[PDB]
């Protein structure tokens, strides 16, 4: 079990996030210190910060239904060890579900139970987690302020519900944000426009009448595009959807078990190594593994209430739930005096006008948000670098004669471009969890 | 294109319903004297009477999502002659559909489009079906009065909208009712107790507001039982439902491919040829082809519902939705002044209480209806007869003695005793229908 | 690590046999033991007794390409608990083989993979468990001669290879003997007959030549029957095959989710509960589980090559592979001067002859070996007990005034009538495994 | 039924090919010209050209258990009318087949079954089909030689068994010769070299002994690749197989139902109709439902193969049948005195040796057999034009003053450019036959 440290203690390391990826850490470092499991194994001074309230994942795209695009074996902890009390199996166990779970032969439990999961792995680590704590800057620290060398840093955050700022102190910190909303430049700022991640917090308060004939238009062709346009017709049973797409079609995911095992943890470093060239060529060979593409039986789902609508009606203009592709989005009004916004269509190759009371785009994620809490450690940087570079080990380079060895900063979600795919996924995380203990806490837990 | 009988000439053919067999000997016949078809094709004065204002099949039981549990190829007319009109296919062809069918994969049709397909077949017979009559009874008739022969029967029916009664005189009766409404002895008679053919039709003008927490009970163990109460939970979203079965759990259909072959048209000649203990025997042995069991991705979207509500609750007796195996009611209190009923249960075995607002009865049919409709024509079989035997070819076993041999009456779907499980079902219609052609017209269609 | 006891000791445990039942009970022990798992933990003296040579699990059913027909998860100690290193996923994790299983997409591995996990898993016992040693009595003992009091049993066991017998004294016996083959008492003792136990060891030596075009016929309906027979197509290419079935058809294995939860390891107590008339009939209504059927998979493979067949010749009997259903030998001539037997067929129901080179046959096995074992302690049982009564821990019934508390008799794998149709098979050994350690090994390790 | 016509006489139409595009031609001349289906409806002068000795549909690649990788409904007729009497399902009524087709539950026929409906379909076409016909030139004819127009075409053919020139003289001429095997560049002439479509009949011939222990290498990552190199296993159990490819993966056919939209009858209008530009970009951004790609059953099968082998031997340089990925071939050895060939390869990013007895090439086809054959014609074309310009209608623009109305060529299967993917598939032949009746015999039945 893992003990707080007060906040005005030196740390050995300081997480920020606890979403998925720093809780893999956290069950991989438990592991590491369990004499059970590592025969070799003082606690590490260790703290999390995590902006949300309690342990929460993706709560606003929680679709009833929905469920999970990844083998349950893929969990926070079975691929480095099955031993791990952490496993989604041994979870199962202790909540009385495992028997029952056999039973529906799938290797994919919904989201929700997945969730439970990930919060019942997080609850055993409490004492060390901050919730409500929001990261504004990460800051330079020497311990002898007259040297030229930094040997801790600074993180300062804020409290959500009292706003104000708390500094916490460590040798070396992880950043494992995730990433933020990212939406069209042409799309105008306005309370009718909702990104995905927002789907199930923020909609049903805008639209309170569930039995209310609205229009909603989806914009997007991925997997929460389509899960949101699938949903609506269920949530709203009385509304006229649109699905906006650039592409001619809505295409599957990619889940064939050669071209999937590009998602295998050995396989980080055989992409690592590779050069610059080798690695955006082969991210763009694979792109339908995970970029705007959805899983086959939804797609098939989607399908057939198309179809089942062509039964009813063959005129495909009166039908309560429409795709149209091959569209983009020129104009946006939204200062008229009724309730719903204008949409203009054009072709997407080198049209039609929707009226409609919500606009719900999926148009995923940026991972650059970590970017602002560094700015004040750019220097550190060696010369001439404008862009952060992780290590194998997913330490960022820094200059050796202005840091110390034993600080750093890792990391985390946002380097797809040097490790795969798998980097913003939950793929590879137990055996990075596991990875990542060995490289924060490698010299310190040797002499064990 | 057939043409239409006044009511006061002698017929050749009198059919008695105009359900999906009944449209399958129309179908039959029209290919029967298509010369495209048939290469040796005066019309044969033909009518139907159907008690139902317009053509419809099991208007009750038509679920939302509800799918066929045959084969589309299993048609009303594909494996008599797969050049047919009447295909299902050339159907699609028709509404411009069939290349949007194709892409779906499946030969399982929903309910809803089946239907359609049967009903684009039965308006092309509208000037020789009469809706809106109820047979009552079938008379025997002699054209000579003082001989003690019978040559031809008289058809009464009863006009439903207005209620008085016609007769029709014909050579040949076919009876194609179907069957009526199977109820549990023990029950007594309410509104609020409807059986699983008026689900669709009474329940929702009995509770009215489809957002009130209701207690709705289902009883039974087969696929109509399984549809209603996942479709409940559906329709009502707020409402406590509870399925009752005497058996443990509910058990998959059989469709595997060496057993499914008893469902071959030219096993009915195997079949009908075996002894009365052999015909016993294996009706029993294939039952679970048919009765009293469930299409194993319904029975596996119910169960996965039922693991969800584990997740929320790990409380059984909380759930929403219940399934009571192994139960059967002793007693149901309904004179109480509450808007619920009282249902008493014990184990099924040689318990609880429930107070529901609707309890659905899905306990199958009845095939004994012809019996009041053949009173009358009891002392033209052979002496001391209490049963109609059907031949193979369905005409029923009469005194020929007492009986011309150009009258005749045909008995159709309720045979399953002497024809096998196919009997009833839509598996071998087309070419029974084709076969009933030729045992009915076949002499007078040999001469061209 | 579990250490071994001298020959000339009185064990605590003796355990006849080494399969699957056994090694659970092994496996079960050792994690009770372990400190890691059980926080509460002399070591016990034990000893497996094993006649085959090394372990090996159905060798002569080893068919290739043959998969389990039981999810992974069920496998010797996850149920029990996911944290145990004898794991299906630990063994994948321990051969660098997991992420490679992962991808296969599958709860059921080849039986190949799974003997050699379960070879993987009994190595670790290797210096407990005496191989070559065939059990041949128990016998009762009595530490104090004169007394009437039985407080230890002697085992003996013949040597294999060597033929001399060897006596071990212990407090108490397990007997997990599995079954000996079930054959038709009508058929004749023949080289050349041969059950399905026997199909992968013994058949290869008799049709020495793979490419001889050999007649050979498989007796039975089953899951081994079925693999047998279209195992022979591949291992025979220019063999004609025959089936034989009593019954009309193969009948598909019941996997249903609702109905698979007799398997269920708490179901046990239910059924255990149950009264002999509720034992009799549950086992009869749940008989599609796992007698007489074969996996859908299979069946469905099978029947797509008797298509491809009636694609290449439209007359059945000139098919080299054929099924005869509803069939039954009346005699089989074996004494005639050709290589070839002559088997006579009759109808099933209340016909050809086949002359082939070999018969499988796969009708089951018996599972009272146990009885032979045993007789010479039969008078310790209450009087006028002709069976062996044993307790929901398995414990045999015996005179408590004959019988001291500390000496017992436990029975695994033959109580089906008593505890279910997962008595048999691997579903709840894991579970049974701990529950076994635990009536056993109880008193001895409640002070720890 | 369609009659011959004398090789001395002036045909309406000549067709050059007799597979399935042709044969799609063929089948919707005869229904547009049957009463029975066209109410409308002197028969045209007609005559096919084959160069085969009989029907036959890629013969060398006619592998056992190999599948359509299309839907039985998209066979030579249903999609353009279902009542057809050459439909698939009229084919398998007519063999007494259609029964035990509808209980596979498949959408997919065996290769080898779709070949036979063909075949079935073909050979009522016998008299207006020459075998043994290999068409070696075009040549324009002018009925007045003094005139500068050309009104007939001159088609001269070999004799593929006697070896002289006929010459058959038409109004219209169809090109439907399909593709010939592309072979790259870099490798050398050898008889141990074999392309795909001569897997079949060349490669046994060539390895007598199918108990030898071979090296046998495939080059190439699409379907064809895949089922050379899942046949060779089963083919030489003995041998030790080679899969080489330039992509790093197998990667799986798009059929996804909105995707699979583009191979809609109705899309080559939309496709058509659209620029150079848009066609090229479509073209490449469907790619994965055509080229390069392996249906996904089959790479699981593969793949499944692989992982027995990961059970058996960790070691994947001792492997029995390997795949190397990411690989090209940069020389090969044929000259050496041994019986194998020495294949050099490197990465295929901008390595080993393998000694084999045989390479299988898999790298498909090229679409531009009929240049050959035209070039007599080219000076007909439109001043400049040195590429063949099809219309919608498939016929190819000519200059108008050097060419009469009544005078053209049509070409079929290599209009992919401007018609679409589905253009070289069995995809829209039902429709494009009925189109290209109409767009050759219009005027000559327009009166009828
Ligand atoms: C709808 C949806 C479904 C998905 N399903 C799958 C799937 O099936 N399989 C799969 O492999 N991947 C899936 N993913 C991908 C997903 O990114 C990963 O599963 C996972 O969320 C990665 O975890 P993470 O910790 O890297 O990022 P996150 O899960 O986003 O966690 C980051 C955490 O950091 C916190 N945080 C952010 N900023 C600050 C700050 N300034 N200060 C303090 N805390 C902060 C956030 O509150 C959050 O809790 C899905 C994504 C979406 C959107
Ligand atoms: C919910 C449900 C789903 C089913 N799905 C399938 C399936 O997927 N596949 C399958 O093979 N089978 C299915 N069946 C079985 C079904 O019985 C047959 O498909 C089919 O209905 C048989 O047709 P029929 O004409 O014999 O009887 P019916 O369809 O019942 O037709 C009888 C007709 O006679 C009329 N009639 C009755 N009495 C009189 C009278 N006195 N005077 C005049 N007219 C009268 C009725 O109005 C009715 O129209 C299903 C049954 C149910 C209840
Ligand atoms: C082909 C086949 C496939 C199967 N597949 C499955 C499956 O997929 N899932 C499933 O749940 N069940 C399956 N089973 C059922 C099977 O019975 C169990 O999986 C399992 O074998 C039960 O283990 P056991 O120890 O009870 O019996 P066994 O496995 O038979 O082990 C008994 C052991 O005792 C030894 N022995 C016997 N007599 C003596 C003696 N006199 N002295 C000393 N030793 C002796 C034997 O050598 C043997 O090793 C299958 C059975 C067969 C035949
Ligand atoms: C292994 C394989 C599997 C396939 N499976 C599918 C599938 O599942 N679905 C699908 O849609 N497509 C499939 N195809 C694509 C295939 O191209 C089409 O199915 C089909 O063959 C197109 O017919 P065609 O008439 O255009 O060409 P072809 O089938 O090649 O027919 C051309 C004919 O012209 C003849 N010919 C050639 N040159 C001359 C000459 N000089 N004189 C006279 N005659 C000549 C040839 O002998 C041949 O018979 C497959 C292709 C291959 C190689
Ligand atoms: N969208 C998540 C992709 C998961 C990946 N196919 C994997 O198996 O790891
Ligand atoms: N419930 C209807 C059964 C249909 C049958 N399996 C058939 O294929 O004909
Ligand atoms: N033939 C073995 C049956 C296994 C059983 N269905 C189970 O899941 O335990
Ligand atoms: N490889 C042939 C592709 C067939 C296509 N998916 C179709 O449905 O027409």
């Amino acid at each position: 079990r893992l003990r707080s440290t007060p906040q005005d203690e030196l740390h050995d390391l300081l997480c920020v996030g606890f979403g998925p990826a720093s809780l893999a850490i956290a069950i991989a470092l438990h592991d590491a210190l369990d004499p059970r499991l590592n025969k070799s194994a003082a606690q590490p001074k260790i703290c999390f910060l995590e902006r949300q309230k309690q342990f929460a994942w993706h709560s606003g795209m929680l679709v009833p239904g929905s469920k999970m695009q990844i083998s349950f074996i893929k969990d926070l902890a079975t691929l480095r060890d099955p031993r791990s009390s952490f496993t989604f199996l041994n979870y199962l166990h202790q909540k009385g579900r495992l028997i029952h779970f056999t039973n529906l032969s799938t290797f994919l439990p919904a989201r929700l139970e997945f969730e439970d999961y990930m919060r019942w792995c997080a609850q055993q680590f409490s004492d060390v987690v901050a919730y409500g704590e929001e990261v504004v800057e990460v800051i330079p620290g020497k311990s002898d302020p007259s040297s030229s060398v930094v040997d801790f840093f600074t993180v300062r955050s804020r409290n959500v519900e009292t706003g104000e700022i708390s500094a916490r102190r460590t040798r070396k910190v992880v950043i494992a944000i995730g990433g933020t909303a990212k939406m069209p430049s042409g799309l105008p700022q306005d309370p009718r426009i909702i990104h995905s991640s927002k789907y199930c917090t923020t909609l049903p308060a805008l639209l309170k009448d569930k039995s209310k004939p609205y229009n909603i238009a989806v914009l997007g062709s991925g997997q929460s595009a389509a899960e949101i346009f699938h949903d609506l017709q269920k949530r709203y049973p009385n509304s006229r959807t649109t699905l906006i797409m650039r592409d001619s079609a809505m295409r599957p995911s990619d889940d064939s078990p050669f071209v999937n095992e590009i998602f295998n943890p050995e396989r980080v470093d055989k992409f690592y190594s590779q050069s610059a060239a080798e690695r955006q060529r082969s991210l763009l060979a694979d792109k339908a593994t995970n970029y705007s593409v959805v899983r086959l039986e939804l797609i098939e789902e989607i399908y057939n209430d198309m179809y089942l609508q062509r039964v009813k009606n063959p005129d495909e203009t009166q039908w309560q739930h429409r795709i149209l592709p091959e569209r983009k989005i020129t104009r946006v009004e939204h200062h008229g005096p009724q309730s719903r916004m204008r949409i203009h269509l054009k072709s997407s190759k080198p049209k039609e006008t929707l009226e409609v009371d919500a606009l719900m785009v999926a148009t995923g994620y940026n991972r650059n948000a970590h970017e602002r809490l560094l700015s004040k450690v750019q220097h550190l940087r060696p010369t001439g670098q404008d862009q952060w570079k992780p290590h194998r080990d997913y330490r960022v380079e820094m200059d050796p004669s202005k840091v110390s060895s034993e600080a750093g900063i890792w990391l985390q979600g946002c380097n797809e471009r040097t490790h795969g795919l798998s980097d913003s996924l939950l793929s590879v995380l137990a055996v990075r969890g596991g990875e990542m203990v060995q490289s924060i806490f490698g010299e310190q837990l040797e002499r064990a």
